[PDB]
């Protein structure tokens, strides 16, 4: 049973829906574990409740019969999880990520260099929208002429249709591969074994799929939502940023605290329990909303405000935490920071159209809104 979670908050705007700061504040301090008569969900907004749900497996369960929303790799509880784990995290080495770093940054480098004379800006068709997808593109080792957009904007049945031709696309790629090892996400997914266990070429596309999925959408969000934040939240972190410029990692983590909306994951209760202090039963669906638990004041000091100097900014839940945490955090953060360092480094100042509008330029996304169109005036120095 998919459940809508959009009923819970029924919010009058997408502006609001895009930036529920108001509606958190008021679950924190009336409601922090709130019951949803409507869709028969528990909510749960405290940072300490948030943690226990998303980590605490014997009591939460990742794999129950109701959901939030090809190895269902997410729908695993240890310990099954732990294989499809272990396989998927032969990609994410400290060695790969290291060597990602230069092919990222000269596909931002590009990015930018094509905009670098530009008075104004579209961040989401210049840069938020194409960077994450280039990126897979490179880290998959995908041949350098199908450098794929296309892809996820339909794999968003429309469904059945796209993933069947994405299979086709990548099926022949992979057995290639297989005799043709290379530096790339594929070539570590055909080497990957677990206690004598190795993907088959399917399960490797499906595997790809399952990373299109996670880390395409999810990463242009969060791109788009930190230069969002440069132009209308603390108007004076552009300027800071252009003035040292080792604080882009600092402006990364606190953008992921602050401008992701709306993260929420949901469990189902393995184990009767009272541990949020509310007695749950066996089957009870709890949906943990991560974005609301970042601007816990109990973990975040002036948790309403941006601080990139606030020094618990690391321990926001945006990514997950405990055997889920988000396998694609590390390139999530590397994205994040060299497109702003590019970026950094071609425009000393930034500015929003007085004229712009936010209702009118946010769709329906599986985070809530996202921005279509995000203007801005650039100058160089
Ligand atoms: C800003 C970008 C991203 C955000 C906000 C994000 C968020 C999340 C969250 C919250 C989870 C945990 C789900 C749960 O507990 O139920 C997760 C899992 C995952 N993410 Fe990310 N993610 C991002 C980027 C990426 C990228 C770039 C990749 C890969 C290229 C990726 C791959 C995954 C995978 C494979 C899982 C499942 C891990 C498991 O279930 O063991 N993500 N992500």
């Amino acid at each position: 049973e998919v459940i809508p979670v959009t009923e819970i908050p029924k919010f009058q705007s997408r502006a609001e829906e895009f930036f529920p700061i108001q509606w958190y504040k008021e679950m924190l301090n009336n409601s922090p574990v709130y019951f949803h008569e409507e869709t028969n969900t528990w909510n749960v907004f405290q940072y300490e409740h948030v943690k226990q749900v998303l980590s605490d497996y014997e009591f939460f369960s990742s794999d129950g019969q109701r959901t939030t929303i090809i190895t269902n790799l997410t729908n695993l509880d240890p310990p099954d999880h732990r294989k499809a784990r272990s396989l998927l995290a032969a990609a994410f080495t400290h060695r790969s990520l290291k060597n990602w770093e230069p092919r990222i940054k000269q596909i931002a480098a590009d990015l930018v260099e094509a905009i670098q004379k530009n008075p104004t800006i579209n961040i989401v068709d210049d840069l938020s929208s194409p960077f994450p997808s280039l990126v897979i593109a490179d880290l998959f080792g995908v041949p350098v002429k199908d450098r794929f957009k296309k892809w996820v904007d339909i794999l968003f049945q429309e469904k059945q249709r796209a993933g069947a031709e994405y299979f086709q696309y990548l099926y022949p790629i992979v057995i290639e591969k297989r005799s043709n090892l290379s530096d790339d996400i594929i070539s570590d997914l055909i080497q990957a074994e677990f206690d004598g266990e190795t993907f088959t070429d399917e399960e490797i596309v499906h595997a790809t799929m399952l990373l299109l999925g996670a880390g395409v959408e999810t990463t242009s969000h969060a791109i788009a939502n930190m230069f969002y934040s440069f132009l209308y939240d603390d108007k004076s972190l552009y300027s800071e940023l252009r003035n040292n410029r080792e604080l882009a990692p600092k402006a990364v983590e606190e953008m992921l605290r602050y401008r992701f909306h709306i993260s929420r994951r949901d469990r189902t209760v393995k184990q009767d329990n009272e541990l949020l202090g509310v007695k749950l039963k066996k089957g009870d669906v709890v949906i943990a909303w991560m974005s609301a638990c970042n601007m816990d004041e109990t973990m975040f000091e002036n948790p309403f405000s941006v601080d990139i100097h606030r020094p618990t900014n690391k321990k926001h839940l945006t990514f997950g935490n405990g055997p889920h945490f988000c396998l694609g955090a590390p390139l999530a953060r590397l994205e994040m920071k060299i497109i702003l360092e590019a970026f950094l480094e071609a425009f000393s100042h930034i500015e929003p159209f007085e004229d712009f509008e936010l209702e009118p330029h946010l769709t329906a996304s599986a985070t809530g809104q996202s921005l279509t169109y995000l203007p801005m005036t650039v100058y160089r120095h």
